[PDB]
RNA sequence: ACCGGCCCUCCGUGGGCUGCGCGCGAGUGUGCCUGUUUGGACCCGAAAGGUGGUGAACUAUGCCUGAACAAGGUGAAGCCCGGGGAAACCCCGGUGGAGGCCUGUAGCGAUGCUGACGUGCAAAUCGCUCGUACGAUUUGGGUAUCGGAGCGAAAGACUCAUCGAACCACCUAGUAGCUGGUUCACGUCGAAGUUUCCCUCAGGAUAGCUGGUGCUUGUCAAGAAGUAUUGUGCGGUAAAGCAAAUGAUUAGAGGGACCUAUUCUCAAACUUUAAAUGUGCAAACAACCCAGCCUUAGUUAUUUUAACAAGGCUUUAAGAAUUGAGGCACCAAGUGGGCCUUCUUCGGUAAGCGGAGCAGGCGAUGCGGAAUGAACCGCUUAGGGAUAUGUGGCGUCAAAACUUGUGGGCUCAUUCUCGAUACGUGAAAAGGGUGUUGGUGGAUAUCCACCGGCCCCGA
RNA sequence: AAAACAUAGGUUUGUGAUGCAUCCAAGUGGUGUAUGUCGCAAACUGAUUUCUGCCCAGUGCUCUGUGUCAACGUGACGAGAUUCACCGACGCGCGGGUAAACGGCGGGAGUAACUAUGACUCUCUUAAGGUAGCCAAAUGCCUCGUCUUCCAAUUAGAGACGCGCAUGAAUGGAUUAAUGAGAUUCCCUCUGUCCCGAGUUACUAUCUAGCGAAACGACAGUCAAGGGAACGGACUUGAA
RNA sequence: AGUUUGGCUGGGGCGGCAUAUCUGUUACACGACAACGCAGGUGUCCUAAGGCGAGCUCAGUGGGAACAGAAAUCUCACGUGGAACACAAGCGUAAAUGCUUGCUUGAUUAACGAUUUCCAGUACGAAUCGAGACUGCGAAAGCAAGGCCAGCGAUCCUUUGC
RNA sequence: GUUCAUAGCGACGUCGCUUUUUGAUCCUUCGAUGUCGGCUCUUCCUAACCUAGCGCCGCAGAAGACGCUAAGGGUUGGAUUGUUCACCCACUGACAGGGAACGUGAGCUGGGUUUAGACCGUCGUGAGACAGGUUGGUUUUACCCUACUUGGCUGGAGAUUG
RNA sequence: GGGUACGACCAUACUUGGCCGAAUGCACCAUAUCCCGUCCGAUUUGUGAAGUUAAGCGGCCACAGGCCUCGUUAGUACGGCGAUCAGUGAUGGCGCUGGAACCCGGGGUGUUGUACUCU
RNA sequence: GCCCGGAGUCCGGGCACCA
């Protein structure tokens, strides 16, 4: 079994990431970000619901994947699987070391890497997710339950801009009327003579 | 420039090196203290090494000549008398007294109680029990073999309570980077546990820190300053970026790979950009200007530059520093195990763990506070009065509100018992509460959602 | 005090005296030897019974015809020191012998009418590839191996099995009647070893008369918690 | 018979080399800084892979040509170095410090000149700025006494040159 | 779990407590703090096995599961092994878990571990080695202070005085 | 208002496309006896004027890229010194003080020295 | 290093060692 997470809580060392320096690292839990209706215009989930973090400390790889887990569950069940969109923007990029007890003792002691984990700052923000008016108290809930799996403080918090775009939520509507706004994908952009 | 020595060239009134050289002498004898070295070497201490002698009365083994060993059991060879048999030969009963034979005294030993005693009767003894007891048996006197040697049915056993190398005297007061000790008073000063080298890591040499003796001077300040200001240089950490190069990486879109522009998320060994704190130089007299002048084998096609001089001239508002003794030696001690802390920081799950940076402490130091504590807070110390404070306090212990205010709120806490002086984690989390007391946003003439304070459960 | 040593029994080696072993500073010096192979000196194993397999590549010991190895000799150049050339033994190399000298003595595949196993085959390799025997043995890690017996119950004992970490043949193998203050298991008898202790005796201790030490001894001697060199008699607070 | 049988070290031993040395990072924007901290190197190689002059432009990509194709050779365009520079890494470089070619021996001697790095301001190794001789390549200015920075060694003794 | 997240469980995650395991460290003790286990004896803790009283169930009864107040009382006899541990037989209401210098050697015992003798296997040329197996191997002193158990003598209120 | 030769700073000077270019000049351009060099007079070398601004070159323009400058980001991020400061901690604000970066917005698109020269 | 032997020369032997 692996350690208890208290073992590697606090941000203690450098940031140390996989390279051609760090090479035998195991692959991390979390494969994927995106769950539920990834193409989705821009215009149909206009409510973007956050959950930011208040510690400065670290989350393990797992800790992600039981959290994508829940929240994926509670939304299938309590609603339509295709009635929202939530992306994870964090990701782990820090390699955590091991000193496994011919030597004994504290002889010889760097490790050897054993997993991964993300560092998180006050204010990041850790899951966000798009949905409709409709669904908010639906994922009020799922976001309670799936920040039940991280470790520290966060809070939960509705967003002033229209989902997943830099534009705020009741000035949108009119410079997509007049059309001052250049859509790619999943973003917008603010046309501008130049 | 001159003396000695080694040289170079275009060979001259060149050139460049070297001496513990010279450059109007400073030595020498003696007294005294301190330091380095050898000697017993400040005092006491090894395990060892060598030279010459004394021991076989303990004990080991051989030899000469003497002494000793109750009472029983078993019953070998030889011998006698009877039977059986054709022979070969076989059988009974006696007798006899063999044996590194058996039971068992004296003798010679020492298995168990892990008995007694264990400052004893005794520096190995005592009581029961036990091995053997005609044999490789026990014992007196005499004699023979020893110290790197003797002797051994062999255990490194024994050689006069001494043996994996006896005893006595001497070399010998052997050496010890290691342990212990080292005897009167007051006064002036006062550290280091760091650098480089060492068969170096419990030790030295070397520089640094310190004391003594001074020298040359000055007196408001020279060659002053762990500090500013002004001017002029240096930089790639913190931050920031990936819509910029290198590396890693998520997803949609426009024309299954592919292309274009974006997008989520990153870097000790990535970076365009780039602080704060830092770091170098200058801020006047052995100096700078101005003018004229001399010299040269320097530079230049010549002047003009370069360098060394000599005689005259000038010079000590704008936030616009302020403090004050400068420089130079000789001789020598201790030290060369360090530890703690604010902040920065590497290894480790962590540690009263291991290892670094700038600074301050303890060590070497008390005093006043935190009840108690090397390092925390205050303050740092000749022997004494008066006055006032610092940290911390004013219910009693215990000096101070003889329980201060003519000031507001909040809290009720049943068996480790609510809470109450930082450092000190030197006691506590996630998650909960229709306990009570405050806010924010919505609805209606009180209802919903969210956030605090103290207390309660988790404990 | 033994399973160790010795022992009888067994095997090997040297040696015909101007010898083998060997004392010793030395000599016409000394010991086995007052002896003479049925003797003397040097090793190993350990009664009897039944046996003692294969290996001379390594190390050692030992026996026979030309590369190398020292002084001494014999010639040269030179004025001479110096120098050069040739000759030069045992030994070491070459060639034999020797294990009751020191010692050593294998892997991997496939394969038989249900599965298993493998008499059979192939392969790599050695100086030789552990034979007769014996075993969870005083030698077996795994291990309290697996089966039977002994008990109500056994990491114990005995009897079997054997790819044996790492058994094995005078570094002696296997077995043995008699013997043992040798190690281990079970049975009968017996009991204060125990259930579970009780009563009695003699000498002490205990009191007295006489006599009369030693060890040890910073100073001393009630606790709880705290902090402290992280386990206080002394310090702080409390309680006696 | 005499003497010896390394050291460091989260005890010692086995292991390893942190024992003489080079690059990046830890390292906190001058310099300096520890650990058996992290990632890697060194005891060699080269008469050319040294010196100079000249000419040229690399990696790669796209459009074209019998066999010929993803990959052979020829041609045009773009190409800030994404190639190369003996080797580890960092820095540096485009009519060049890279590639090809031509000629050469500055990889010699160099009167004890001065200096930097480590540092006691000792030595050793390496490197920087000069003076004199004779030369090399260039039309000349000029460049060169090795290959830039790691690649090495006291007293005594032996041996060679003048 | 016939359905039913939560009677009883609970994956993926995450927050703690304890010092009855073992590690990590090297602060105290090397002019010595007697080192395994058992026997004997006392006391403390609660994370409750039995005994008292209750709540709840997928509690009809009987037998049980989960939880609360509660540590007053109780918690065995044997075969094998030096064992702690382990594993069986049997009784019982029940055969709970732990601490006190891993309680307890001037209280015992000495089977084990760990000297000197000796045998075996493996290793070493050898002397010898093995955290491999085996057999044999001295357990010293209290009369001192305190603590505890019993046993006696005797003052004293300004706790000896005013 | 310009050209050529030699330059200094080395993008406000670069990259792409379009348009225009009076004269002097600069070019493209003709050719291989000789000097010289190539597989090839392509480059290079030696000798002429037959044609032409086509290109090179100069000037101007582009909701052009880049580059330069000023604001904004923002007294934000970060920092030096202090507390018997807050908080279980992770961390944070406060007092005296220093002070960034990209995105984004406005503007701009070479200056100049010596000599010989054309209008 | 010396003497050889076998291939201008690489191996195999018997000897010898003060930086
Ligand atoms: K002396
Ligand atoms: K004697
Ligand atoms: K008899
Ligand atoms: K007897
Ligand atoms: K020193
Ligand atoms: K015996
Ligand atoms: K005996
Ligand atoms: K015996
Ligand atoms: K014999
Ligand atoms: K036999
Ligand atoms: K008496
Ligand atoms: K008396
Ligand atoms: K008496
Ligand atoms: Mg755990
Ligand atoms: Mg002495
Ligand atoms: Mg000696
Ligand atoms: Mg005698
Ligand atoms: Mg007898
Ligand atoms: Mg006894
Ligand atoms: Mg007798
Ligand atoms: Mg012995
Ligand atoms: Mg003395
Ligand atoms: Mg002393
Ligand atoms: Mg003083
Ligand atoms: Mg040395
Ligand atoms: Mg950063
Ligand atoms: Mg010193
Ligand atoms: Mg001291
Ligand atoms: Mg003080
Ligand atoms: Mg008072
Ligand atoms: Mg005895
Ligand atoms: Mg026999
Ligand atoms: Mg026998
Ligand atoms: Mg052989
Ligand atoms: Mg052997
Ligand atoms: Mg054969
Ligand atoms: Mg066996
Ligand atoms: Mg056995
Ligand atoms: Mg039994
Ligand atoms: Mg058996
Ligand atoms: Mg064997
Ligand atoms: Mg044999
Ligand atoms: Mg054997
Ligand atoms: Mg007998
Ligand atoms: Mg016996
Ligand atoms: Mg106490
Ligand atoms: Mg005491
Ligand atoms: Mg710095
Ligand atoms: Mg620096
Ligand atoms: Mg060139
Ligand atoms: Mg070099
Ligand atoms: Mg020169
Ligand atoms: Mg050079
Ligand atoms: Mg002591
Ligand atoms: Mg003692
Ligand atoms: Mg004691
Ligand atoms: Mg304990
Ligand atoms: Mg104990
Ligand atoms: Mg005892
Ligand atoms: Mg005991
Ligand atoms: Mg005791
Ligand atoms: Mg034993
Ligand atoms: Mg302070
Ligand atoms: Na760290
Ligand atoms: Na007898
Ligand atoms: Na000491
Ligand atoms: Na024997
Ligand atoms: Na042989
Ligand atoms: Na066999
Ligand atoms: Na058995
Ligand atoms: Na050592
Ligand atoms: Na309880």
């Amino acid at each position: 079994a692996r350690r208890p997470a208290r073992c590697y809580r606090f941000c203690k060392n450098k940031p140390y990431p996989k390279s051609r320096f760090c090479r035998g690292v195991p692959d991390p839990r979390i494969r994927t970000f995106d769950i539920g209706k990834r193409r989705a215009p821009v215009d149909e989930f206009p409510v973007c619901v956050h959950v930011v973090s208040r510690e400065l400390e670290q989350i393990s790889s797992e800790a992600l994947e039981a959290a994508r887990i829940q929240a994926n569950k509670y939304m299938v069940k309590r609603a339509n699987k295709e009635c929202f969109h939530m992306r994870i923007r964090a990701h782990p990029f820090h390699v955590l070391r091991i000193n496994k007890m011919l030597q004994t003792g504290m002889r010889q002691s760097y490790g050897k890497p054993n997993g991964t984990c993300a560092r998180v700052r006050i204010g990041q923000i850790l899951l966000s997710m798009r949905t409709k008016d409709t669904y908010v108290p639906q994922a009020l809930e799922s976001l309670r339950r799936a920040k039940m799996k991280f470790p520290g403080r966060q809070i939960i918090v509705i967003s002033k801009y229209w989902g997943f775009t830099n534009i705020l939520r009741n000035e949108y509507e009119e410079l997509r009327d007049a059309g001052k706004l250049q859509q790619r994908g999943l973003h917008v952009k603010l046309i501008t003579p130049k």
